[PDB]
């Protein structure tokens, strides 16, 4: 039951999904919580930004194409979206627009999460996407032993310079206990949906396979290792928890974790 004191939170992308939508509603009514949520989009960042200030919205999620575009109209630049200069979140302190990026601190909570250890060896699949969040949240995470494995050359070649670690045109030689896959191999109705993000003589010598993809969540990747007993991180994992730190931003409470679940499979529907 809308009422004038009612906070409104967003989110703002050149092709809205539904998921932030029916997961944040769900949650507010389940807290008790006098916020609704919307996903909008705009052909001008310049004029939704001053707007969400503007208006009072208290918080607002950035996709594509406006993650670093935004940028320049934002108060304060946290250092999780510092650390890879994308900008994710933005949550509106009186006027004061704070910006974040709860991909980063999602990957940076499952590296903990899971206990990976920052001796193994680890090789990212991938230049694009998460790449970028991926690849400093394992150095900040204090992991050292890290390879990118690219098609894309020169960005490949970027990323590994960009944060002191190093680039690989082939898995030829390589062995690595922590295997990620941030390109799109997996993904449903891609062209590469029944392709495997790794070789399964690589899962097989490795001791952790996570997948950014999160549809499907058995990608024949994280099928594989599951195959062969190897732990799995999944990209619904991801897409969830960046999503219940955005919450917790915005409203000040951390739901539990029974109903983050509810919530997740309300919203997968």
């Amino acid at each position: 039951m809308i009422n004038k004191d009612t906070q409104l939170c967003m989110s703002l992308s050149g092709r809205p999904s539904n998921f932030g939508t029916t997961f944040h509603n769900y949650l507010y009514d389940k807290l008790g919580l006098n916020f609704i949520y919307k996903a909008f989009t705009t052909q001008d960042i310049e004029h939704a930004i001053k707007g969400v200030r503007a208006l009072g919205i208290r918080g607002c999620a950035v996709s594509m194409p406006f993650k670093e575009t935004c940028m320049p109209f934002l108060d304060e630049i946290h250092p999780s979206a510092q650390a890879i200069e994308s900008v994710n979140t933005i949550v509106n302190d009186n006027g004061f627009l704070r910006a974040y990026n709860t991909d980063y601190i999602a990957i940076v909570k499952l590296i903990e999460k899971y206990h990976l250890n920052k001796n193994a060896k680890v090789i990212v699949h991938g230049s694009g996407g998460m790449a970028k969040a991926v690849v400093a949240a394992f150095k900040n995470s204090g992991f050292e032993k890290l390879k990118i494995y690219a098609r894309n050359v020169k960005t490949g070649q970027y990323l590994a310079a960009l944060y002191g670690y190093a680039y690989i045109n082939s898995l030829e030689n390589q062995q690595a206990d922590i295997l990620v896959n941030v390109t799109s191999i997996g993904m449903k109705g891609g062209k590469e949906e029944m392709d495997l993000a790794f070789p399964k003589a690589f899962i097989d010598n490795a001791s952790v396979a996570f997948d950014v993809v999160a549809m499907p969540v058995e990608t024949p990747f994280i099928r594989y290792a599951q195959a062969r007993g190897k732990q799995t991180i999944s990209g619904a994992a991801v897409i969830v928890l960046q999503a219940v730190e955005q919450f917790e931003l915005y409203t000040h409470q951390r739901p539990s974790d029974e109903l983050i679940a509810e919530a997740a499979a309300f919203a997968r529907t």
